[PDB]
């Protein structure tokens, strides 16, 4: 039928599967997916039930799955969605599990080394919406991209990415926004950013957003060197981070 209001246009891409459901359950992994003893295992997950819109695109032969995935990733982060998990190739675990057990679409099954997966939480006013993107290039040399929105029927918990996800995405995408942080820097989100900046001590960032000054100093007081953090100008409600190469 129609695209998700938040995604880009993949030039000449065709919708090959469209699904909607007013109350479907999704269990989106927050880490690699595998089977142990035949039972499904996720290294962290988010379960939510709500209105599901799932779009399956087949890309034109001229354009790679990885290109469309990067465009989708760039667009969701520029919409200031908080990233929750991002992974490429074998880091995602099994394509068969993602295709079948998570998205329930066997067309998405391909070589593990050709996949990519992203999960984000949309910014308020859509803060109980999750958007998931999955890309694959298959042996038939065709390229597909799955994009799904789950509007949860109940408010989502406090959902945070790992420090590894934050660092990796800051370098793969160059920037990202954390749009579900408290206005006063503290708690889980301050802890996450502190642990992210101790995992790579050389990386430098520019902070912007309505309370970016407050964040930088909370971080200085948790031990981050002030030389590592510059300040930008944005009115976005969240904390925006920009990789200073």
């Amino acid at each position: 039928s129609h695209d998700l209001d938040i995604l880009p246009r993949f030039p000449r891409a065709e919708i090959v599967d469209f699904r909607q459901a007013p109350s479907e359950e999704r269990i989106y992994p927050l880490g690699a997916i595998s089977r142990i003893s035949g039972r499904l295992r996720m290294e962290g997950e988010v379960r939510a039930e709500g209105e599901l819109t799932a779009l399956t695109y087949r890309l034109p032969p001229e354009h790679s799955s990885q290109e469309a995935f990067a465009a989708a990733r760039t667009a969701l982060l520029k919409a200031d969605a908080t990233p929750l998990f991002w992974c490429e190739r074998r880091d995602c675990g099994s394509s068969s599990l993602l295709a079948n057990a998570v998205f329930g679409n066997a067309k998405l099954y391909g070589p593990d080394e050709q996949q990519a997966y992203l999960l984000v939480r949309l910014a308020a006013p859509q803060e109980n919406s999750l958007v998931a993107v999955y890309s694959i290039t298959r042996g038939n040399r065709r390229a597909y991209l799955q994009a799904e929105e789950l509007k949860a029927d109940a408010p989502l918990a406090e959902l945070l990415p790992s420090p590894a996800t934050l660092l990796r995405l800051l370098k793969a995408n160059g920037e990202l926004t954390l749009s579900h942080v408290p206005a006063e820097p503290a708690g889980s989100w301050l802890e996450l950013l502190v642990r992210t900046l101790r995992l790579d001590t050389g990386v430098r960032v520019e902070l912007s957003g309505k309370h970016a000054q407050e964040w930088r100093d909370a971080l200085r007081g948790q031990g981050v060197l002030n030389s590592r953090m510059e300040l930008g100008q944005s009115e976005v409600e969240g904390l925006h981070l920009n990789w200073l190469r």
